[PDB]
DNA sequence: TTTTTTTT
């Protein structure tokens, strides 16, 4: 009798494993009897204990195969092919739908029976989120939908604001919920051609603060950014496809993704200003600085800039109807838990602790 | 009959051998009758003499095969696969506990009946090391915990200061203890691709005497070191995953390992300086040299570079409860052996001899 | 009937051959009847005529095979594996002891019945080198010890002197004796990657006339030498492992071997001066030149730059007890043969002639 | 029935062919019925017409093979393997002897009945060459001895003179005589890596028209050559092996060949001047020009470039004793043939014509 | 039943195809029923309709093969092998004779019954070209012989004159007639290396439009080319071999091919002037311009660009004895066609019209 | 796939 290549391929699909070594390693673990399997008994890892008993007979024969890496290479191809199909076929909303469902799986397990971070800390995370600026959940929801629609011109917001104003901290966090990258335009125009290639295939993008050419009138350093960006008419508009470039590599073309421009409190051409839907001046805030100094568990469990923290803020504020239609069930199922475990008073109290800069958990 | 690839792969696992040439050479030694094997008789290498009798029959049949490198390739991939599975599943504490078991097994041999090392010399090494900086064991205990907790923007400590001030000496001992990697960045910005590629699946990394720009007024030549350092601060923050390269293999994404950086008293952008929890500056002391000059077996046997010396130091200084739980059995067993073999007065004799700059053994 | 891959592998072990083309070429020669083999009758190459009769029967079947390069590849891998195993398990003293046995075997051939070398001419070379510096044989013993002990950051010797000072000549003989490699560093800082990759598993290295800067004041055209080397301080220090690269191969990690650097009298950053444990200064001396002019067979046979000549010097000058215990047997036979073949008065007649700058022989 | 790979290997060996495509295309020609082969019947190519009839039957079966390029690859390997065996085992004298045997075979064809060459035209070339420098044939003999002996730091000859003075003409003939390669060092310092790679296994090399810097007073266009070349001083000296590189290939290690440097009349750094064992001035002369204008069949047939011309000069001038012992038999036969063809008066008449600047013939 | 690899190789040989994909695609088309094949019925492409009926049976089995690309590779190799045999063995006269046969085959189609060309319009082309220079037909015949004999120094021709005076038109037709490549030497000196790499194995080269320096007074834009050419003396004189490079390939060594240089009226150094056999002056002539206006089917169909036009000019003007002896039989048949198709009065009326600057046809 | 080319 012989290895079923089919069963190996199922496991790769189910785990969504797409590293051949990782697939090989884990599947070999099943070769011992599941009947006594201590990893199963300890319930350490679902990717093991959910599967061992089913795969056991096949894994034994797999361990005797002389061909093992070849089996795994085909299985990894299957998962990569699946991704490339979906990546071409599906809508931006379907794509965001799936990423929500993915992060809602981390929501599921992180506070599952292992509880390996206390959900309450993430409530305090939500508190130090929603303090930041007016209606912060709605400002998120608005900018999120703006980026899903990817409507031409209506695509770029201007995060003005000085040093440590938090703009980078927030925009970086949002890319967990979506994926993307940040960019540089202060490096001179000969380099810029290659800098632009970093935007390729990004679901979202962001820009570094312009060291704007005029900013040293404000004593804000003047790299090439302002005149560079003011000249890049289409890229912001996303009206048509454009070419993009990388070292040692050929050109490619697509519509240039939507995004964010951050800056310090720079001077700007009215033409470049006309490229933006919004401008906001972020600022450091005197409660918030001391509150973080007093609330550092939010940094320790890596809460603050997690998409999971944005996801909770979103789940807490936003109506079920505002979410991806089928996932709305899962949204109810978490509105259940979050409002079950946490009163509005502790939530309000936590926000009031920020409202006085005292440490959030109290 | 035919080769058991299974028996080959077991040896590769139990040696934890992960080089295909090394494995091939090793296994071919077993083709002779262990009945006369001089290496067995000499008890020359455990990786041989423990296994020769068991594998002899299979090695004879292996010696005739025409597939020999292919057999070894599959066996090596099994070992790499095991590492990759541990890499993602284990806690950083669990990793460290494994690492310590490996070192303890080696010490069991080194000071065993084979006994090629004598612990008095290594204890003199401990004395020299604990003399090198105040409360050395305690500063080590801090670094270990910091490295296990892996707190972002706090993942790195920097050593500054003149040559021959021991920063390398200490880095070497810690790196052996942790099983990290050294890395270089004083290099073409592009070629960092595979260099950082080595950071795949490592607990810890070290960057050596990396070059500032300016300070050549003090005979410190400018170089790409500090450029590449103050660039890549995300790798020092560690809040961010990076995709890492190897030849003829996929790129793989992970959080970059935490680490140590070292320099002489170069220039350093404050933007980079922000990343380091401790930034300690190392400077020479001469009585150490006079001791070394009189104690040169310390350097000749590289004792003061070994992580083994640090582990001996931690056994001597730290409470049993400060160790990870499972090994505390072995900790106690070694504390017995140390405190049995050495009075404190012997350790005093050593340590004042060190401080006095006289030969430690006396 | 079929090819024995085993017999091929033995021949590669026997010859220590490790180029697949050289292996293939030489094994093919055995296809003709050794009974008639003109090369055997000439007794021209030992690696042929020792083996032809044994391998003839298998070579006839190899000559028909369709796999030939594959059979040779496996054999070369077996030899390379043996090197890897030895490199990881021998003491440096055993490695050197093996190297000396190989040279002694060549000497047995050279001065054997085939006797192509004249031991008088070779001993004249010993007199010339023993004259080149004070206490020459003592200096060689010091260097050997230093390379065997391999004390970290006490690992490199610097040779300085004007052109035709003889520093290259001395370095060449030492390099043959220990079997290192020479390397160039007066080079662009990128391709150093594959250049230094040659040092993998080598016992010793030499860097040549390494170009400094500001040298035109002394008519030394400046270059990248000193610039590059004061980067690689760790490679000199040998305090930690480093990663070495080859084409189509992933990096190998190991300590970088000890060695020698040669220098016309450029400037030196003391960051670099710190790492040479010793420097020797060389001077042109015209009477040696007159001797060479009258004694051209020294150069034509390259005698004065062969490690064979250094070995003969050591046999003449050093106690038998200084040699590693096993070869002391062979050493005694060569001491006897030398004392038989030369009176001291003949050697004194030579050293006198060398001092006079007359042709060595009279 | 099946293809004899052995017969293909024989054909490759006998034709000394080492291009897989040329070997393939050649062997395929034999598949047509030998008895009609117009290439045979017109006696156009010895590499065809000697072999077609022998190889015919196997060529027909080879034409049907599904495996054709694999068969050719194996055959080409054995030809390459033989070259490497020879490179490591022949004396430099034997190499030159073999090279001479090959040219002498070509001369048997050129002046055969099938031979198109006019021996009188080729002998006219020798007259022109013997005029180009004093004691021309003695100079050739001295150069040959120098190349055979390959004495370190006494290995390189420098040619200089005005443009149109004869220098590359003479270099070309020596290079065809000995075999070797020309190289251009007036380059950026990076691609020197692959440029110098060409020297692998070569006997001679020639550096072509190395450019100095300054001396544009003498209308000399400046370039990298001299300053660049002075960095490679050890490649000239040849005291020690060096490492050489080809595209997509690992570094080879060997001693860098001896050879010739050509330039117009720049000045030379005496670090490099010291390395030239001999220097030859070339000067324009009117009678050579006027003779050559009236003797253009010399140029039209490339006579004065070609190694056959230098070989003919040596056969005329040098004693039989000076040739390596085995070729003395063929040398004697060629001497008889030449003396039978040309009286001394005819040769002296030619020389007098050249001196008079009339066309060589009369 | 089996695929015949032989029948594929015959098709590849007969089509002279040497792209695997082009070979593959065309063979697959034959799998459909030849008897109704629409492409056959249209007589659309000779590479198809001549062959479909023959290969149909094998194409059907080929369509089921699992080895398809492997079969094609071996076939394409056979075509490439034929080219290298030819390149190394044919005389330059035979090369040209082959090239003419290819053009004559295309003309048989073009002016066939299926032939879409009009022999009258193509003869109008010849009338215009014969007016472009005095003695045009003799000038071509001289150029061809100069290329065939390839006599050193006597190798290169210079085309000179104002912009829009036809020089590149004539170069292009000659380049099509002989086969060859254009090259641009106006580059900086570094990239010239890969540029000249294009010349490998070519028959002719054209140096397009080399820019001088100065003559900006005459509005001529300056550039490197003239200086670069003056630095390539040996490539032009073609007396000795040179090394040539391609991307990702090792160098090859050959005589650099003969060719043409073209320029506007820059000043030419005498060093460069001496390199050229012949200079041809091109001048604008209004009557050609007004003729082209009223005869633009010449331009539209690219008639005056084509080597096919020049071949017709040779056939009309040259005696049959001037052609290579084998093709003289075809030449007579084409002369016979042309004599039947045009009286001299018809042709001379066209020449008169061109001299009037009137449209060619009346 | 890298290496080489590109990049610089
Ligand atoms: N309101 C705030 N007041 C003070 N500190 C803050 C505030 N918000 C965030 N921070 C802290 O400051 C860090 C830096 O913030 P961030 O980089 O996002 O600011 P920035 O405005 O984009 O800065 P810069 O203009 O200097 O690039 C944050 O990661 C957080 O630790
Ligand atoms: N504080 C010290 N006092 C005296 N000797 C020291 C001291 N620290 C190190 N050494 C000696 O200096 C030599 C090198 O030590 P080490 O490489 O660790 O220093 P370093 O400061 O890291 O040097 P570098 O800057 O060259 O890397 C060793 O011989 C070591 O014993
Ligand atoms: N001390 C000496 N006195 C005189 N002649 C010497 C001396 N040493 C070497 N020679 C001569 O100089 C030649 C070259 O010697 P060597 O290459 O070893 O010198 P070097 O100083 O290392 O030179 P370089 O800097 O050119 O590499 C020797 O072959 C010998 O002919
Ligand atoms: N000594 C000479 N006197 C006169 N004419 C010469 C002389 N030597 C060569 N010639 C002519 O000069 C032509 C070019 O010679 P050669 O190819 O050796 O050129 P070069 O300028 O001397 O060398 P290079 O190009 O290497 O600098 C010869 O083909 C011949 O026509
Ligand atoms: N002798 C001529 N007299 C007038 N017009 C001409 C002549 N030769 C060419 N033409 C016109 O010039 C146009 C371009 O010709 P062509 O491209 O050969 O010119 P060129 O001067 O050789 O160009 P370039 O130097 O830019 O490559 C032709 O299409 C035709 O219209």
């Amino acid at each position: 009798k012989q290895v079923s290549w089919k069963l190996v391929t199922e496991y790769a699909m189910e785990t969504k494993c797409d590293d051949v070594l990782l697939l090989l390693g884990m599947y070999l673990e099943f070769q011992y009897s599941f009947e006594m399997c201590l990893k199963c008994i300890k319930k350490e890892q679902p990717s093991h204990y959910k599967y061992h008993e089913k795969h056991y007979a096949n894994a034994a024969i797999f361990a005797d195969s002389k061909n093992q890496k070849t089996i795994c290479q085909q299985a990894v191809d299957t998962v990569l092919a699946k991704k490339r199909v979906d990546s071409l076929q599906l809508t931006r909303e379907q794509m965001l739908t799936n990423r929500f469902n993915d992060l809602l799986d981390r929501m599921d397990i992180m506070f599952g029976s292992t509880g390996s971070a206390d959900i309450e800390e993430w409530m305090a995370g939500v508190a130090w989120l929603h303090c930041l600026l007016p209606k912060m959940d709605s400002v998120v929801y608005d900018f999120l939908k703006c980026m899903v629609y990817n409507i031409p011109k209506k695509r770029y917001w201007l995060f003005k604001g000085p040093i440590d104003s938090g703009k980078t901290t927030l925009a970086a966090a949002l890319l967990e919920l979506c994926g993307g990258k940040a960019l540089n335009v202060n490096l001179p125009l000969d380099r810029l051609n290659f800098e632009l290639g970093v935007a390729i295939d990004q679901f979202l993008v962001v820009f570094e603060d312009v060291k704007g050419t005029g900013g040293e009138s404000r004593d804000l350093p003047s790299g090439q950014g302002i005149n560079n960006l003011d000249n890049l008419r289409d890229y912001l508009d996303g009206s048509v496809k454009v070419n993009l470039e990388k070292k040692h590599l050929n050109k490619r073309t697509q519509i240039f993704p939507p995004g964010i421009v951050t800056m310090n409190e720079y001077s700007v051409p009215k033409t470049l200003q006309a490229r933006f839907v919004k401008q906001i001046d972020f600022r450091p805030k005197d409660y918030l600085k001391h509150c973080l100094e007093r609330s550092e568990f939010l940094l320790e469990k890596r809460i603050i800039q997690s998409g999971i923290a944005l996801l909770l803020m979103l789940i807490w504020y936003r109506p079920v109807a505002e979410f991806a239609q089928s996932i709305q069930s899962r949204i109810v199922e978490w509105k259940e838990r979050l409002d079950k475990e946490f009163s509005l008073s502790v939530y309000q109290k936590m926000k009031f602790n920020v409202a006085m800069g005292i440490g959030v958990l109290d």
